[PDB]
């Protein structure tokens, strides 16, 4: 038999029975990405924890020439280290303050457009498309509204994200193509006038700072495509298979229905079981380490498998779940850990808990229309999700 091969399914509605089986005998075991490389692949919570938390396994170093590559680069390998390239210009806190949830009327903006979203489905009559016609668009303009740019350019945007975010063994012609018209869009935002809040706004207004006069213009045009398309695939996607898990539970259902102050705690939850990321989070060893009883060496490929953490019985009691009174629910790793923990994990919070309470509010009585089965997993792609997710209600 050959070295065993990652990722196991892209379906995001089960976790095969074979990470609970690894995570007992081999919590970090040796897989072959699909580029051919070998990797040790860890999977469970407390070995996921501890290479997330040491830094010597580098997200930067996976972007070096000659590495093993879980798969290739879709973005110039600058970009992998994009948030350090911010922390270096001086601008994390202005970026961090930006994608925060709490800008006036931002809340309030999130729910017009769930609830004129899900209008339109009710008008159109089911079956309704609520990846497509919902999780998306309601991702997508609470990008362009952080960001400060038009609502309308968000479709065009949008689309550059089903080849930016695939995870090929070779590099991709068209993210090349998409990454330059968008990194030209963006350069166009920070010259136009009219741009003046967001994230754009802020950014445009920095640039013409003296204390900013030597960032260089093509990391202010990335970090507004970095962004838009990170946060994008990331908030829509996991909306989406969050969905899934709601719709299939109705006991659930019915009590966030019943009590939407329950709807945080639900969210939270949804996320520790959410397997919206297709591959472990790469990082290269940058020294050698013992990771449980293997020493990696320096120059290879480990790949933290979050579902191995969030499923793992032994932080997360009964983990397939969903309990709504835990004693450690934010202690999952779906935001990840350590130095590059997500940048934007309230707003994504926070598009989840209003998507779901508008949802509930307006389709009370929301159901898939077709057999869970018959929901088409992506493949090759950064992120599990379905490419049409079809209900009544
Ligand atoms: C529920 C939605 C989200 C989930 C589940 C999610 C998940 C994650 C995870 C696991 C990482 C760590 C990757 C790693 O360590 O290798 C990450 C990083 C990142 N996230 Fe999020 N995220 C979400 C929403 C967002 C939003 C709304 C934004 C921005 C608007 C965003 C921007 C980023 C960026 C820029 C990084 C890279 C940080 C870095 O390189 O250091 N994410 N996200
Ligand atoms: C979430 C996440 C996430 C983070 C990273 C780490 C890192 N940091 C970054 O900011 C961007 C995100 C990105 C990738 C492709 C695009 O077309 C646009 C943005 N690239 C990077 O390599 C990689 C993949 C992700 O999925």
């Amino acid at each position: 038999t050959v070295l065993l091969e990652v990722p196991f399914s892209a379906r995001g509605d089960r976790i095969p029975d074979a990470v609970a089986e690894l995570r007992t005998r081999e919590p970090i075991r040796k897989v072959r990405t699909i580029t051919g490389a070998e990797a040790w692949l860890v999977s469970s919570y407390a070995l996921c924890t501890q290479v997330l938390e040491d830094r010597r396994f580098s997200m930067k170093e996976t972007a070096a020439a000659g590495a093993p590559r879980l798969n290739a680069l879709t973005v110039p390998p600058e970009v992998v280290n994009n948030m350090g390239n911010i922390a270096d210009a001086g601008l994390r806190k202005a970026v961090m303050k930006a994608i925060t949830p709490k800008a006036p009327g931002l809340e309030q903006f999130l729910r017009d457009t769930a609830n004129s979203l899900l209008d339109n489905l009710i008008t159109e009559g089911a079956p309704a498309d609520l990846r497509n016609d919902f999780a998306d668009p309601l991702a997508t303009a609470l990008h362009c509204k952080v960001l400060g740019i038009p609502q309308e350019d968000g479709p065009k945007l949008f689309r550059s994200l089903s080849i930016a975010f695939m995870s090929s063994a070779d590099p991709i012609p068209a993210a090349k193509i998409n990454w330059d018209r968008d990194i030209e869009y963006m350069a166009g935002i920070l010259e136009n006038p009219n741009i003046t809040t967001g994230l754009m706004g802020e950014l445009s207004r920095l640039r013409k700072d003296p204390a900013y006069s030597h960032v260089s213009d093509e990391l202010f045009a990335t970090i507004g495509v970095t962004f838009f398309g990170a946060g994008v695939i990331s908030t829509g996607s996991f909306l989406t298979t969050a969905l899934i898990s709601l719709i299939q539970r109705p006991q659930l259902r019915n009590l966030l229905h019943e009590k939407p102050e329950l709807i945080p705690a639900g969210v939270e939850e949804l996320l520790r079981i959410n397997l919206s990321f297709a591959d472990g989070l790469p990082r290269l060893a940058t020294a050698d380490i013992q990771v449980g009883d293997v020493l990696v060496r320096k120059g290879e490929l480990v790949l933290v498998l979050l579902e191995g953490a969030n499923f793992d019985p032994e932080h997360f009691p009964n983990p397939g779940s969903i309990e709504l009174d835990r004693p450690n629910p934010t202690s999952h790793l779906a935001f990840g850990r350590g130095q590059h923990f997500c940048p934007g994990s309230a707003l994504g919070r926070r598009h989840a808990q209003i998507g779901i309470e508008a949802l509930l509010k307006k389709m009370p009585g929301v159901d898939l229309a077709v057999p869970i089965d018959q929901l088409v997993w992506r493949t090759r792609f950064q992120r599990r999700i379905p490419e049409r997710l079809p209900v009544l209600w």
